[PDB]
């Protein structure tokens, strides 16, 4: 799972002028967000960064010394990692150039990414199958394969199927994406639920390439843009 | 040969936190060496440093602002590399933490470093081949192989020739180090010298790995330790 190691270690996982994410919570509670460049450490006792590209009226609202707030760094090491700490401004400096002193903890949360990223949605669509169309939800996706749902009453596949899922790509379903061809290499039938896996093809891996692109992430997951 | 490049992308190349060499040269012309992890930098304007750790009065008399520094950094990429750049003492922080800020070139030099290191030196000893021992004189060494010279009127060695290299280990040579074998690869004879390049074998590199362990460097060369 995920890796709970000493912050030495896990700052020398991060290239200084990496982009750090920064989500503030303010006294009062109030919350935000703003992303700044890691200039390095001092020793062990202050993590540097450059002061946030931000309005001065956030700055002066959200970036104030003893604020805290959990920051989320980037590490290219294996598929990449994701380090996950709380911190709390200790000093800022305007002189000889602007910039903040953060609180290092003793320990950092290290969690390694996936190869292929696996996405959470429900986008609404048609299974392409022996010429015939039945209804399905897109549920899980990634650049080489899938999770769909279809009606527990309605058509069945095998696992083996080649089948193309057909992906509305509109508000109101009318209009498709490229299909995601593949096959079924497993599936789970149930009292309400059909569920499948779907490997894709080459073509598969094609347009799953393409309609990951054109989608938009609420802030949560990815959803048709529009 | 060695490559210039951009500051900022030569500076990528090294790892925050790592340590760089400072060869100081004040504005009376004394000199002084000194060693410091290195920060991180600030947008382009800034290289950041942790103060060297020597002497009240060395950083006195050596780190001052306005002072020029020949600075030396390493990078892990490839076979390793070393960035080397002239750098001016900008200005000296003791609060919050004590740290200096460098300037920034707008290039800096990037030499790539060989897999296996050569060493210049003049180690006398003693060539062995088929029983027979003849002088000779360490020339070049690396975990691999090595040159070396002998006396052109003294017996010849062949291509192919399996010899090995005992090399005196003391001031006046009658103790040696644990011979250096292989074979002949190369040779070259001309009016004044008997030149040979030697490959060692397993045997052979487990001594020169030994041998390159006991020497002393003086700053200029490798030497005998004694």
């Amino acid at each position: 799972t995920v890796s709970t190691i000493n912050s030495t270690d896990a700052l020398a996982m991060v290239e200084h002028s990496s982009e750090l994410t920064l989500s503030i919570t303010t006294p009062v509670g109030t919350k935000f967000v703003c992303r700044t460049p890691f200039i390095g450490t001092h020793t062990d006792k202050f993590l540097l960064v450059e002061m946030p590209k931000i309005s001065a009226d956030d700055l002066q609202y959200f970036f104030q010394e003893g604020f805290w707030m959990n920051i989320r760094a980037i590490s290219p090491r294996g598929e990449g990692a994701l380090i996950h700490f709380r911190s709390q401004l200790m000093h800022i400096l305007q002189e000889p150039v602007p910039m903040a002193f953060l609180s290092i903890p003793n320990t950092m949360q290290v969690s390694q990414l996936r190869k292929e990223p696996r996405f959470e949605l429900n986008l609404a669509g048609k299974v392409l199958f022996d010429e015939h169309r039945g209804d399905c939800e897109l549920r899980d996706l990634s650049r080489s394969g899938c999770r769909f749902i279809t009606p527990p009453l309605g058509k069945t596949y095998q696992v083996g199927d080649l089948v193309a899922l057909e992906i509305f790509s509109d508000l109101r379903g009318t209009k498709t994406f490229p299909p995601l061809t593949g096959k079924i290499c497993n599936l789970q039938r149930s009292l309400h639920h059909a569920r499948y896996g779907l490997e894709f093809n080459e073509e598969g891996r094609n347009n799953a390439k393409n309609l990951l692109a054109q989608l938009k992430f609420n802030g949560t997951k990815l959803t048709l843009n529009a």
